[PDB]
């Protein structure tokens, strides 16, 4: 890597904040349910396959 680092960097920075501000920051919402979703069913999973 030498030459992808800074040309991504500016490939996503200096276009998905500065073409979608207002919607990448309610997009990134989806991050949040996606994660608790996946927080809170990774435990009743055991629940079952623990007793049966």
């Amino acid at each position: 890597m030498d030459k992808v680092q800074y040309l991504t960097r500016s490939a996503i920075r200096r276009a998905s904040t500065i073409e979608m501000p207002q919607q990448a920051r309610q997009n990134l919402q989806n991050l949040f349910i996606n994660f608790c979703l996946i927080l809170i069913f990774l435990l009743l999973i055991c629940i079952i396959v623990m007793l049966l």
